Protein backbone atom coordinates (compact mmCIF):
# COMPACT_ATOMS: atom_id res chain seq x y z
CA UNK A 1 0.00 0.00 0.00
CA UNK A 2 0.97 3.65 -0.48
CA UNK A 3 0.32 4.52 3.17
CA UNK A 4 1.28 3.36 6.64
CA UNK A 5 2.40 4.65 10.03
CA UNK A 6 6.12 5.02 9.34
CA UNK A 7 7.95 8.34 9.00
CA UNK A 8 7.65 8.63 5.21
CA UNK A 9 4.19 7.11 4.66
CA UNK A 10 2.63 8.01 8.01
CA UNK A 11 -0.24 10.33 9.14
CA UNK A 12 1.85 13.49 8.68
CA UNK A 13 2.25 12.71 4.97
CA UNK A 14 -1.14 11.19 4.11
CA UNK A 15 -2.44 14.46 2.64
CA UNK A 16 -0.16 14.01 -0.38
CA UNK A 17 -2.09 10.97 -1.60
CA UNK A 18 -5.37 11.67 0.22
CA UNK A 19 -6.12 15.45 0.26
CA UNK A 20 -9.17 14.87 2.48
CA UNK A 21 -6.70 14.30 5.33
CA UNK A 22 -6.84 18.08 5.80
CA UNK A 23 -10.64 18.15 5.66
CA UNK A 24 -13.11 19.72 8.09
CA UNK A 25 -14.51 16.45 9.47
CA UNK A 26 -11.38 14.43 10.23
CA UNK A 27 -10.91 11.98 13.10
CA UNK A 28 -9.78 11.34 15.73
CA UNK A 29 -10.11 14.47 17.86
CA UNK A 30 -9.41 15.66 21.38
CA UNK A 31 -12.62 15.78 23.39
CA UNK A 32 -12.58 18.82 25.67
CA UNK A 33 -15.30 18.21 28.25
CA UNK A 34 -15.63 21.93 29.01
CA UNK A 35 -16.76 22.49 25.43
CA UNK A 36 -19.05 19.49 24.95
CA UNK A 37 -22.74 20.28 24.57
CA UNK A 38 -25.28 18.10 26.38
CA UNK A 39 -28.10 17.14 24.02
CA UNK A 40 -31.36 15.93 25.54
CA UNK A 41 -32.56 14.61 22.18
CA UNK A 42 -29.85 11.94 22.39
CA UNK A 43 -31.30 8.53 23.19
CA UNK A 44 -29.38 5.69 24.89
CA UNK A 45 -27.12 3.52 22.76
CA UNK A 46 -28.59 0.12 21.93
CA UNK A 47 -26.50 -2.77 20.65
CA UNK A 48 -27.79 -6.23 19.79
CA UNK A 49 -25.20 -8.52 18.22
CA UNK A 50 -25.64 -12.17 17.23
CA UNK A 51 -22.48 -14.19 17.95
CA UNK A 52 -23.27 -16.28 14.87
CA UNK A 53 -22.30 -13.33 12.66
CA UNK A 54 -18.64 -13.52 13.69
CA UNK A 55 -16.80 -14.60 10.54
CA UNK A 56 -13.05 -14.13 10.17
CA UNK A 57 -9.94 -12.45 11.59
CA UNK A 58 -7.41 -10.94 9.17
CA UNK A 59 -3.92 -9.45 9.37
CA UNK A 60 -4.13 -6.37 7.15
CA UNK A 61 -0.49 -5.32 7.52
CA UNK A 62 -1.00 -2.21 9.65
CA UNK A 63 -3.50 -3.85 11.98
CA UNK A 64 -5.86 -6.81 12.20
CA UNK A 65 -9.61 -6.89 11.58
CA UNK A 66 -12.35 -9.14 12.93
CA UNK A 67 -15.15 -9.21 10.35
CA UNK A 68 -18.81 -10.15 10.61
CA UNK A 69 -21.43 -11.39 8.16
CA UNK A 70 -23.52 -8.37 7.19
CA UNK A 71 -26.20 -9.83 4.93
CA UNK A 72 -29.03 -9.07 7.38
CA UNK A 73 -29.80 -7.23 10.63
CA UNK A 74 -28.82 -9.98 13.08
CA UNK A 75 -26.24 -7.62 14.61
CA UNK A 76 -27.25 -3.96 14.83
CA UNK A 77 -26.61 -0.65 16.59
CA UNK A 78 -29.51 1.70 17.32
CA UNK A 79 -30.44 4.67 19.48
CA UNK A 80 -28.06 7.48 20.31
CA UNK A 81 -28.11 10.16 17.57
CA UNK A 82 -29.41 7.64 15.03
CA UNK A 83 -32.87 7.20 13.57
CA UNK A 84 -31.68 4.48 11.20
CA UNK A 85 -30.38 1.03 12.11
CA UNK A 86 -26.66 0.42 11.59
CA UNK A 87 -25.33 -3.05 10.75
CA UNK A 88 -22.19 -4.39 12.44
CA UNK A 89 -19.39 -5.39 10.07
CA UNK A 90 -16.11 -5.22 11.97
CA UNK A 91 -14.14 -4.35 15.09
CA UNK A 92 -10.42 -3.74 15.52
CA UNK A 93 -7.94 -1.89 17.70
CA UNK A 94 -5.30 0.82 17.57
CA UNK A 95 -2.27 0.93 19.85
CA UNK A 96 1.00 2.78 20.33
CA UNK A 97 4.68 1.89 20.61
CA UNK A 98 4.45 2.12 24.41
CA UNK A 99 1.70 2.24 27.05
CA UNK A 100 1.86 6.02 27.44
CA UNK A 101 0.09 6.48 24.09
CA UNK A 102 -1.94 4.33 21.72
CA UNK A 103 -5.53 5.55 21.67
CA UNK A 104 -6.67 7.71 18.78
CA UNK A 105 -9.20 9.90 20.53
CA UNK A 106 -8.08 11.70 23.67
CA UNK A 107 -10.10 13.27 26.47
CA UNK A 108 -9.01 16.64 27.82
CA UNK A 109 -5.56 15.94 26.39
CA UNK A 110 -5.18 12.57 28.11
CA UNK A 111 -3.87 9.78 25.91
CA UNK A 112 -4.71 6.15 26.65
CA UNK A 113 -2.90 2.90 25.78
CA UNK A 114 -5.19 1.68 23.00
CA UNK A 115 -8.64 2.08 21.47
CA UNK A 116 -11.35 -0.34 20.39
CA UNK A 117 -13.42 0.45 17.31
CA UNK A 118 -16.69 -1.32 16.50
CA UNK A 119 -17.82 -0.31 13.00
CA UNK A 120 -21.28 -0.42 11.42
CA UNK A 121 -22.85 0.77 8.15
CA UNK A 122 -26.25 2.35 7.42
CA UNK A 123 -28.33 -0.50 5.98
CA UNK A 124 -31.53 1.54 6.22
CA UNK A 125 -30.37 3.94 3.52
CA UNK A 126 -27.75 1.88 1.66
CA UNK A 127 -27.33 -1.65 0.29
CA UNK A 128 -23.69 -2.41 1.12
CA UNK A 129 -20.59 -1.32 3.03
CA UNK A 130 -18.91 -0.27 -0.22
CA UNK A 131 -21.82 2.05 -1.02
CA UNK A 132 -22.18 3.44 2.51
CA UNK A 133 -18.45 3.99 3.19
CA UNK A 134 -18.39 7.29 1.28
CA UNK A 135 -21.73 8.68 2.47
CA UNK A 136 -21.80 11.37 5.18
CA UNK A 137 -24.32 9.27 7.13
CA UNK A 138 -22.98 5.92 5.97
CA UNK A 139 -20.94 4.67 8.92
CA UNK A 140 -21.15 4.54 12.70
CA UNK A 141 -18.20 3.59 14.90
CA UNK A 142 -18.17 3.04 18.64
CA UNK A 143 -14.84 3.97 20.17
CA UNK A 144 -13.74 2.66 23.55
CA UNK A 145 -10.64 4.00 25.27
CA UNK A 146 -8.39 1.32 26.74
CA UNK A 147 -6.49 2.19 29.92
CA UNK A 148 -3.46 0.06 30.78
CA UNK A 149 -3.90 -1.85 34.03
CA UNK A 150 -5.51 -5.18 34.93
CA UNK A 151 -5.60 -7.85 32.22
CA UNK A 152 -8.95 -7.90 30.40
CA UNK A 153 -10.26 -11.49 30.29
CA UNK A 154 -12.89 -10.68 27.66
CA UNK A 155 -10.09 -10.03 25.14
CA UNK A 156 -8.97 -13.66 25.47
CA UNK A 157 -10.56 -15.17 22.36
CA UNK A 158 -9.17 -12.34 20.23
CA UNK A 159 -5.65 -12.59 21.65
CA UNK A 160 -5.59 -16.39 21.31
CA UNK A 161 -6.42 -16.04 17.61
CA UNK A 162 -3.46 -13.81 16.72
CA UNK A 163 -1.04 -16.75 16.55
CA UNK A 164 -2.90 -17.92 13.44
CA UNK A 165 -2.55 -14.61 11.56
CA UNK A 166 0.95 -13.47 12.52
CA UNK A 167 1.92 -12.16 9.08
CA UNK A 168 0.38 -9.83 6.48
CA UNK A 169 -2.46 -11.36 4.50
CA UNK A 170 -3.06 -14.36 6.75
CA UNK A 171 -6.67 -14.89 7.76
CA UNK A 172 -8.58 -17.46 9.78
CA UNK A 173 -12.09 -18.37 10.92
CA UNK A 174 -13.23 -16.37 13.95
CA UNK A 175 -16.68 -17.52 15.00
CA UNK A 176 -19.25 -17.47 17.79
CA UNK A 177 -18.29 -14.11 19.31
CA UNK A 178 -20.39 -11.15 20.48
CA UNK A 179 -18.28 -7.95 20.53
CA UNK A 180 -20.77 -6.25 22.86
CA UNK A 181 -18.94 -8.15 25.61
CA UNK A 182 -15.99 -5.82 25.02
CA UNK A 183 -17.93 -2.62 25.69
CA UNK A 184 -17.85 -0.89 29.11
CA UNK A 185 -20.63 -1.39 31.68
CA UNK A 186 -21.89 2.16 31.08
CA UNK A 187 -22.73 3.33 27.58
CA UNK A 188 -22.73 7.07 28.29
CA UNK A 189 -21.12 8.68 25.25
CA UNK A 190 -19.90 11.65 23.24
CA UNK A 191 -20.76 11.99 19.56
CA UNK A 192 -19.54 14.08 16.65
CA UNK A 193 -19.42 13.90 12.82
CA UNK A 194 -16.04 12.58 11.69
CA UNK A 195 -14.12 10.27 9.39
CA UNK A 196 -12.23 7.00 9.03
CA UNK A 197 -8.99 7.43 10.98
CA UNK A 198 -6.80 6.14 8.14
CA UNK A 199 -6.91 6.05 4.31
CA UNK A 200 -9.25 6.41 2.48
CA UNK A 201 -10.19 8.77 5.35
CA UNK A 202 -13.79 9.25 4.16
CA UNK A 203 -15.72 11.77 6.25
CA UNK A 204 -18.60 9.32 6.58
CA UNK A 205 -18.42 8.40 10.25
CA UNK A 206 -20.75 9.34 13.09
CA UNK A 207 -18.57 8.70 16.12
CA UNK A 208 -19.79 7.31 19.42
CA UNK A 209 -17.07 7.63 22.06
CA UNK A 210 -17.70 5.92 25.39
CA UNK A 211 -17.11 7.91 28.57
CA UNK A 212 -16.06 4.81 30.49
CA UNK A 213 -12.81 3.07 29.60
CA UNK A 214 -12.07 -0.66 29.62
CA UNK A 215 -8.83 -2.22 30.87
CA UNK A 216 -5.98 -3.99 29.10
CA UNK A 217 -2.67 -5.20 30.54
CA UNK A 218 0.86 -4.31 29.42
CA UNK A 219 1.33 -7.91 28.26
CA UNK A 220 -1.89 -7.92 26.23
CA UNK A 221 -0.77 -4.78 24.41
CA UNK A 222 2.55 -6.52 23.80
CA UNK A 223 0.60 -9.19 21.94
CA UNK A 224 -0.82 -6.60 19.55
CA UNK A 225 2.67 -5.24 18.94
CA UNK A 226 3.98 -8.76 18.28
CA UNK A 227 1.90 -9.02 15.11
CA UNK A 228 4.01 -8.74 11.95
CA UNK A 229 3.42 -6.31 9.09
CA UNK A 230 5.61 -8.26 6.68
CA UNK A 231 4.52 -11.28 4.63
CA UNK A 232 5.56 -14.81 5.60
CA UNK A 233 9.20 -15.53 4.84
CA UNK A 234 10.41 -11.92 4.93
CA UNK A 235 12.35 -10.31 7.77
CA UNK A 236 10.02 -9.83 10.72
CA UNK A 237 8.61 -6.31 11.09
CA UNK A 238 6.50 -5.83 14.26
CA UNK A 239 3.31 -3.75 14.19
CA UNK A 240 4.65 -1.19 16.66
CA UNK A 241 1.82 1.33 16.32
CA UNK A 242 -1.17 2.42 14.25
CA UNK A 243 -2.82 5.39 15.95
CA UNK A 244 -3.38 8.71 14.18
CA UNK A 245 -2.76 12.03 15.96
CA UNK A 246 -5.86 14.05 16.89
CA UNK A 247 -7.16 16.47 14.25
CA UNK A 248 -8.64 20.03 14.36
CA UNK A 249 -12.32 20.18 15.35
CA UNK A 250 -12.85 22.90 12.73
CA UNK A 251 -16.02 24.27 14.31
CA UNK A 252 -17.58 20.86 14.93
CA UNK A 253 -19.50 20.37 18.16
CA UNK A 254 -19.03 17.31 20.35
CA UNK A 255 -22.30 16.36 22.03
CA UNK A 256 -22.60 14.54 25.34
CA UNK A 257 -25.36 12.08 26.23
CA UNK A 258 -24.71 12.77 29.91
C1 LIG B 1 -12.39 -3.37 4.01
C2 LIG B 1 -12.46 -2.73 5.39
O1 LIG B 1 -13.26 -3.11 6.25
N1 LIG B 1 -11.56 -1.71 5.56
C3 LIG B 1 -11.46 -0.96 6.81
C4 LIG B 1 -12.36 0.27 6.73
C5 LIG B 1 -12.28 1.08 7.99
C6 LIG B 1 -13.19 0.89 9.06
C7 LIG B 1 -13.10 1.66 10.24
C8 LIG B 1 -12.07 2.64 10.32
S1 LIG B 1 -11.95 3.61 11.79
N2 LIG B 1 -10.38 3.60 12.28
O2 LIG B 1 -12.31 4.95 11.38
O3 LIG B 1 -12.75 3.01 12.83
C9 LIG B 1 -11.16 2.84 9.28
C10 LIG B 1 -11.28 2.07 8.14
ZN1 LIG C 1 -10.08 2.18 13.93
Amino acid sequence: PDWGYDDKNGPEQWSKLYPIANGNNQSPVDIKTSETKHDTSLKPISVSYNPATAKEIINVGHSFHVNFEDNDNRSVLKGGPFSDSYRLFQFHFHWGSTNEHGSEHTVDGVKYSAELHVAHWNSAKYSSLAEAASKADGLAVIGVLMKVGEANPKLQKVLDALQAIKTKGKRAPFTNFDPSTLLPSSLDFWTYPGSLTHPPLYESVTWIICKESISVSSEQLAQFRSLLSNVEGDNAVPMQHNNRPTQPLKGRTVRASF
